[PDB]
């Protein structure tokens, strides 16, 4: 028992971080048989980002000009080009430590590692979850870029994020590994602005779902609601809609515990017109939108890989 | 900025976890050279585990009694001895992926992070503190035992934790790698009680100092206090005694941001008399005790390894 918000193993991202610096700028990049994925800004330089013209800026680099370092070892680079905002630097040898991998684009409300990383160097691993605004809660620092957001599937690492930018309250925004940014964002240091998050709602349910798992059972009612009802209320208080969809993926954690969905939901209907009243769940006193049900599930089952 | 609790990257982890098998009971090794480390009940049947006589129990066991995992490769065991509540398994193959690694008995109040496991293969990471009754607050199912807790600096994995029980509210208790268990617990299942736990004040101290770095500045008040005055009030609300020792090591963040320990000492005098009327520090509702001071500055200034 226990339950705590719990990331991928980072072994096999680990053996692919490498560092990449092109003039005076240095970042992270992914190793992947014998091409180096990197955000595109690393050939600029500070007063290019203010306003860059990333095709421009690259005509005039050369392949010598990439210095790409795996640990200790110079990857000589015979190669490169852009590809939406990631650069895509071929090297003259094969990552040895490869993993089955995949690029993937995952939806808001999924969650996925990140292995923050600085100059080719792992710092930590921890858990998000791509936001209904297309942002993400992370932890970054100047130099942190390149660091990728992944999950694992048995042998399989698919990576899902590549790190770019920082926005304002510590919001965190970036690509998939094709280069195309989640959300109305592009790199370039001027005033953008996110959109309104809400809260996963399916994530919350399936997080009181964890908790009945663990003896936390304190908010059960005994009353049923249906889902236009709900979602009625749900809408107040900025959580997003319950789709027929989420009560389907929801089956698992109702089936194990035996709570129908509508019946959780209409215990949540009522912590949210009632509060908590300084009760704690799982240890929280505000409710947690980050674990997915299959997270849920993952670490209440021990899904290894 | 942004502030998230961060494990270490487990790469250096992976490479060690093992499966260990004897009889009909499964858990988890750590192989480290040409020794295999795992908790001694596996030698138990659930009946021997009410009350077992661990002694008699191994030495009617053989070397090849322990079948042992890498993968799915079979580890030949070559010899086999019990210290405390580990068993050292010796194989005949000294493991290619061995860290730089030492075996350290941690404090109360430290951070490390456990690699959970089952049947050999990672199933996540998370970061824990050892509380002050010497117990942690994980996430363990039954199969997860010998998976380790450890620290990293550096190229040097510490380990300092390998897992062995649960006890009442989701609590669990282990060994150092000498099989010596932390705070007062024998592996036997028969009722126990686990101390008072308390909150680790210089932790809780660290945490708003990393909530200063990034900018959420409410509770910062106009005072000071005195050393004494602060563990009197502190003492009410279950919080452990701040030592010089203490303030010594709040330094670097003190130094940092410009405020002194005693005047951030007076505005977590003041969060605990009067609450957080509702507000967040950090995206929190609860002040958090398991951020060390070391934990802050590592994330706040990107420490690799
Ligand atoms: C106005 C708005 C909303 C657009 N924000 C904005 O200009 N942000 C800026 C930003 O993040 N930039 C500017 C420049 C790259 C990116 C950058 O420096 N990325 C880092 C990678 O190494 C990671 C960062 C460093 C701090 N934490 C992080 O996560 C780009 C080409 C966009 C900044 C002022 C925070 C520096
Ligand atoms: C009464 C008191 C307070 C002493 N508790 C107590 O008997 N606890 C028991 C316990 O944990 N035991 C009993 C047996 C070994 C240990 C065991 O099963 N360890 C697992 C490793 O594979 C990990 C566990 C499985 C669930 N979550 C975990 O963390 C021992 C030799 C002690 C139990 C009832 C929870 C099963």
């Amino acid at each position: 028992s226990g339950f705590r918000k719990m990331a991928f193993p980072s072994g096999k991202v680990e053996g692919c971080m490498v560092q990449v610096t092109c003039g005076t700028t240095t970042l992270n990049g992914l190793w992947l048989d014998d091409v180096v994925y990197c955000p595109r800004h690393v050939i600029c330089t500070s007063e290019d980002m203010l306003n860059p013209n990333y095709e421009d800026l690259l005509i005039r680099k050369s392949n010598h000009n990439f210095l790409v370092q795996a640990g200790n070892v110079q990857l000589r680079v015979i190669g490169h080009s852009m590809q939406n905002c990631v650069l895509k630097l071929k090297v003259d040898t094969a990552n040895p430590k490869t993993p089955k991998y995949k690029f993937v684009r995952i939806q808001p409300g999924q969650t996925f590692s990140v292995l923050a990383c600085y100059n080719g160097s792992p710092s930590g691993v921890y858990q998000c979850a791509m936001r209904p605004n297309f942002t993400i809660k992370g932890s970054f620092l100047n130099g942190s870029c390149g660091s990728v957001g992944f999950n694992i599937d048995y042998d399989c690492v698919s990576f899902c994020y590549m790190h770019h930018m920082e926005l304002p309250t510590g919001v965190h925004a970036g690509t998939d590994l094709e280069g195309n940014f989640y959300g109305p964002f592009v790199d370039r240091q001027t005033a953008q602005a996110a959109g309104t998050d809400t809260t996963i709602t399916v994530n919350v349910l399936a997080w009181l779902y964890a908790a009945v798992i663990n003896g936390d059972r304190w908010f059960l009612n005994r009353f049923t609601t249906t889902l236009n009802d709900f979602n009625l209320v749900a809408m107040k208080y900025n959580y997003e809609p319950l789709t027929q969809d989420h009560v389907d993926i929801l089956g698992p954690l109702s089936a194990q515990t035996g709570i129908a969905v509508l019946d959780m939901c209409a215990s949540l209907k009522e912590l949210l017109q009632n509060g908590m009243n300084g009760r704690t769940i799982l240890g929280s006193a505000l409710l947690e939108d980050e674990f997915t049900p299959f997270d849920v599930v993952r670490q209440c089952s021990g899904v290894t890989f």
